[PDB]
Formats: structure tokens, sequence, C-alpha cells
């Protein structure tokens, strides 16, 4: 690799990073839509204003308006339903380690009210808040009252630092190796500049994903993500080993890889600045499908952007990874659904199913209820697009265990549902090629109706090749496809995935079956089943 590789691409310029002219031949649309008008201006400059007051069908005769509408807002984590629910907006958070209050949860119920049919709110695989329905006249009047109540959405889509993926049993883990809350906290301050908005971290060449690791358990999938911090030991000091570049895409998917680098736990910021600062200022903005980090990392070679990462800390240093973590290899990945001791003494955290991690508003003022009458007025989500409700007085369990929401949200569901995982799907996804939600939902009930099993098989379904709900990690992983009957007739189908196993012996699974009609899954995933995951015919 030449020293002239090694130029930065990218300049700032009024308070901006934008390309430089020179490296501005052959890029993507996306790359050509961020040149013609800073995103980050929409906020920073209070675009969104004048933005917000023009009709729709005037938005979408301009270029430059409908790029606004389609691409820049994202960097306002708004998203268009451009194709299946034209002009009505996704909105998605930044939620640090899944934290979110009562306050917060009634507020986002009350905007999603607003929209009757067209509203409803979802918890993502990146342990976050979605809310739906949202026009855009409201959108000045949503960001002031998410602000009121603590809360940003900037940076959420696009080329942005996405939400930070914690311990969900952060602080209340008698088993946990260190609290991760307040990294999650810190790094989420980093990449909004405190809700203000931070474009030192807004024109990546792609999305980028951390995760800051404190269980055994590995709830926070590191070997997925483009930056994951491992708790470790070195030469008697706490900090973290860090592993990069993992990631899933349509053309490939790859486990996160170690930078052979160890920080104090007081660097955690620094670094994430530094990496992010070496794949803005170097990687490849052509072909969307080669943008990620970890193709900068395959240009570069391992050592090579290592010594990128080193030239932009502070004092130029980045010690050596220590031989060994925290993370015990002995261990068992536990069920948090149900009623679980703290490790404050005379207190409980609930877990709660979260079917398919869609929830109404009125849903979510019960649980916001909930936490307020009987933990803190804290609800945490889950990377499995479930719920914890913390800090509950053990004596109040008998009570709640009667709440009539419990049993639609339940601490103890089937064992199939409490692993099953599904993406938006075609209800709101453009991409979608099939309907997840609704049919992930039928189809595991009729297969727990057939089979019993005492093994917790994680399914996850997902609408089409970007993998949103992560196939690559389940035990059995069903990817929207169309497909023919035994007449020929076009129908709803899925690639069936076997072979993901998360936790420390991590391994990504893999296309076991092409192209299943649906209405044939049912008795596909009952043999699968009882073939290979010990269940019992009913
Ligand atoms: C909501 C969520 C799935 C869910 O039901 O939970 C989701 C939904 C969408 N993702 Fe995703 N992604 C979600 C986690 C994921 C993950 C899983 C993860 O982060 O662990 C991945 C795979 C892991 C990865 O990227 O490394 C995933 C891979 C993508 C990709 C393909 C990435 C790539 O490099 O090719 C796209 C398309 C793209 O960016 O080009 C995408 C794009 C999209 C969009 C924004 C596409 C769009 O505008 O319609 C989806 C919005 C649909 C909607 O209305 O909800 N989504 N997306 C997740 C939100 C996470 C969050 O809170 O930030
Ligand atoms: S996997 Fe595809 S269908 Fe599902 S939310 Fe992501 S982009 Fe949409
Ligand atoms: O929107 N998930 O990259
Ligand atoms: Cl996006
Ligand atoms: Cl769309
Ligand atoms: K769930």
């Amino acid at each position: 690799v030449a020293a002239e590789r090694l130029e930065p691409r990218v300049e700032e310029k009024d308070g901006y990073w934008i390309l430089k002219e020179q490296f501005r031949k052959g890029i993507n649309p996306q790359e050509k839509v961020k040149i013609e008008k800073e995103p980050m201006k929409l906020f920073m400059e209070n675009g969104i204003e004048e933005l917000a007051k023009i009709p729709i069908e005037e938005i979408d005769q301009s270029k430059l308006t409908k790029d606004d509408i389609d691409v820049r807002l994202k960097w306002l984590g708004l998203f268009h339903r451009r194709k299946n629910q034209y002009g009505r907006f996704m909105m998605r958070l930044k939620l640090p380690n899944g934290v979110t209050t009562s306050a917060q949860t009634r507020y986002l119920a009350s905007v999603i009210r607003k929209y009757g049919k067209e509203g409803c709110a979802d918890i993502t695989t990146r342990q976050n808040w979605q809310i739906r329905g949202v026009v855009l006249p409201d959108v000045p009047e949503i960001l002031k009252g998410l602000a009121e109540v603590g809360l940003t959405s900037l940076q959420s889509g696009m080329d942005n630092v996405r939400n930070p993926v914690g311990n969900p049993l952060a602080g209340i883990d008698p088993e946990e190796i260190v609290d991760t809350r307040p990294y999650t906290n810190l790094l989420s301050q980093f990449i909004t500049g405190n809700s203000r908005g931070n474009p030192a971290v807004s024109n990546l060449p792609r999305k980028w994903k951390p995760c800051v690791v404190g269980s055994h358990d590995l709830y926070e999938h590191p070997h997925i993500n483009d930056l994951a911090y491992m708790p470790a030991t070195k030469d008697g000091r706490f900090g973290f080993n860090l592993l990069v570049g993992g990631f899933f895409s349509a053309k490939r998917c790859d486990e996160a890889i170690p930078l052979d680098a160890w920080v104090p736990a007081d660097d955690v910021v620094p670094v994430c600045r530094a990496i992010l600062e070496a794949f803005r200022d170097l990687g490849f903005r052509g072909n969307r499908q080669k943008c990620r980090m970890m193709w900068l990392i395959d240009e570069l070679g391992v050592e090579g952007f290592r010594a990128e990462v080193e030239k932009r800390m502070p004092q130029q240093q980045l010690e050596r990874a220590s031989p060994e973590d925290l993370v015990q290899k002995q261990w068992e990945r536990r069920d948090y659904l149900g009623v679980h001791p703290q490790k404050q003494e005379g207190y409980s955290f609930i877990g709660l199913h979260i079917p398919v991690g869609r929830v109404q508003a009125d849903d979510m003022d019960e649980l916001a209820r909930l936490a307020d009458e009987y933990g803190s007025g804290e609800i945490r989500l889950t990377v499995e697009q479930n719920i914890i409700i913390p800090n509950i007085e053990t004596s109040k369990i008998e009570a709640l265990l009667k709440e009539p929401v419990l049993s639609t949200f339940s601490p103890d569901p089937p064992i199939l549902m409490k692993g099953l995982v599904a993406c938006t799907g075609n209800q709101f996804c453009g991409q979608a090629i099939i309907e997840t939600k609704a049919r992930s939902l039928k189809i595991t009930e009729e297969v727990q109706r057939q089979v019993s099993l005492t093994k917790p098989v994680r399914m996850h379904w997902t609408g089409c090749p970007n993998t949103c709900a992560q196939v690559q990690v389940a035990d059995i992983g069903f990817m929207g496809c169309l497909t023919r009957d035994k007449n020929g007739k076009t129908v709803e189908g899925a690639d069936v995935f076997l072979g993901g196993r998360i936790g420390s012996d991590s391994h990504l699974g893999e296309v076991y079956k092409k192209a299943v009609p649906c209405d044939d899954l049912v008795p596909l995933v009952v043999d699968l089943l009882v073939n290979n995951f010990g269940a019992v015919p009913r």
C-alpha cells in the first residue's frame, strides 16, 4: 500500500466534513447527495423548519428536496416509507444500552397515538425504539418534545454511528463484568455531540455499529459489530481489548477481528474517535457494497489499519491487546425473561416477552405504568426485541404477576417465543420481499403447538438479504424470498439458515434450504426441531 493511499480524503469546511475535490470521481449516488447539501444542516442550521412547510407532492418535484426527505432526513433519524407508507416517516432514536424511562415511553406513545392506524412502535435488534406514522409538518415539534424528555434521534440512519449496544443487565446483574452504561452513554454523547450534532463523525463512507461488552453471556453480540469493546485487564489495569469490522450485508457477512489493541477504560471515547476518523479519512466511497469498514481493513491489512488508528490517538500511542480478557469461555447464556434477583438485596428485575417487538400506544402506556408502580420508572430494551423492568422490590412481585398486561407481554412465554426475532418486513419496509412479523408469530405458534422442547432455540426472521434480523446468528433463520407453489404460482417463501451460534463460541449460520414456500414451513421446522434440537412431538 502506497503512502498516497493514506492521504485523508475529507476536510473540515465551515464546521462540516466534506470529500476533497480530488477524491470525488467515481463515488456512489449517496456520496453525491452528501456533497450537494450537508445533511446535518437540516438539524444544526434548522433547515427542517422550512422543509417541513412544503407539501410532499411539491417536495417530490425537485431532486434537492426529494433527496432531503428520502436521504438527508436519516441524519435526523427520519426514514420516509415511500413505497409502503407514502408521506409517513419512521423515526429511530439513539438509546445507548437500551435504557428508557416511563416519561420517554409515554411521550413516544403520545406521538404514535396521534397517527391512529398509521402509528405503532417497535423494539429493534439494536435495543432501540422506532416509532411510525410521523408526518413531515409535525417534525419540528417532535424534535422539541424528544429533547424535553431527554431523547435524541440524531445520526441513527445512513452513514452514521448506529445505536451503541450494551449489557441489558448492566448495573443490576450479580454476574456482570463491568457496568456498560457509562461507556455506551459516553459514546452516544460523543457521536451526537451531546444532542447538538457531531459533524466530525456524520460523513462516514457507510453505517458503523459499536458495542461495549459487560456480560459473560455476550448479550451485546461483539462478533458482529464494527467496533466491540471486550473487557480485559492489562498490566494490572482495567480496560478493553478491541475487535473491529464485524458486519452483515447482502454481499458478505464477516465476524469482527482483533485490532490487536487494548485501551484503558478512560480511553473508550478517544479510540472510538480515532477509528471513526481513520474510516472517515480513508474509506472507499464507490460501490456501496464495498464501503463497510471491514473492506478498508482488508485493503490496508489489519496492521496497516491499526497504524492509522494509532496515529489518531492522543500522544499517538495504542497498546497491544492483552493476552486474555475477562469474558469466561465457560458460560451458558442466561435466559433473562421472568423474575430474577438483582445484585441489590431485596430487588428483582422482570424480563417481559414482546411478541416480535411490536407495541401500540396503549401497550406503551401500560409498560410505563408498570415501570412506575413496580420499578423505578426505567424500562430496558433488548436486542431480542424484549423488555426488562429493573429495580422492583421483590415483595411486589406477587402483585405484579397478576397484572392483566402480563398475559400479553409475558414473563414466561413458550420457549420458542422467547427467542423469536423478526425485522420490520413488508408491512412498512420498502426493501422487504415478504411480510415477517405477523407470519413469524403464526408459524411459531403452530410449530409450538406440535412440539415441546427444553433447548432455547433462537429463530430469526428477516424480510430481505440486508438481514437486519441477523439470520446468520440464529439456530434457525428465515430470509424472505419469492418462490413457487406446486402450480407455479408466485408465493412468499424463505431461505432457511442453520448453524448460527452466539456467545463466546460464535459462528455464522448459512443457507440450508432455498426457497421454501412460507405455507410449507411448519412441517419443515417441526422436523428440524425434533431431529436437531431434541424437541418431542406433543
Ligand atoms: C429496525 C431494524 C430491524 C428490526 O426490526 O429490528 C432495521 C431496519 C432497517 N434497516 Fe437495518 N435494521 C436494524 C438492524 C440492522 C442490523 C442488525 C444489527 O445492527 O445488529 C443489520 C445487519 C448488521 C450490520 O449492518 O452489520 C442491518 C442491516 C441493514 C442493511 C445492510 C447493511 C449493509 O452494509 O449492506 C441495510 C441497507 C443499507 O444500509 O444499505 C439496512 C437498512 C434498513 C432500513 C433503514 C431500510 C429502510 O430505509 O427501509 C430499515 C427500516 C425498516 C423500518 O421501517 O423499520 N439495514 N440492520 C434495526 C434497527 C436497528 C437500530 O435501532 O439502529
Ligand atoms: S432485513 Fe430487509 S425487510 Fe427487514 S427491515 Fe431490513 S431492509 Fe427491511
Ligand atoms: O437500519 N439498519 O442498518
Ligand atoms: Cl439508512
Ligand atoms: Cl421505501
Ligand atoms: K421479542
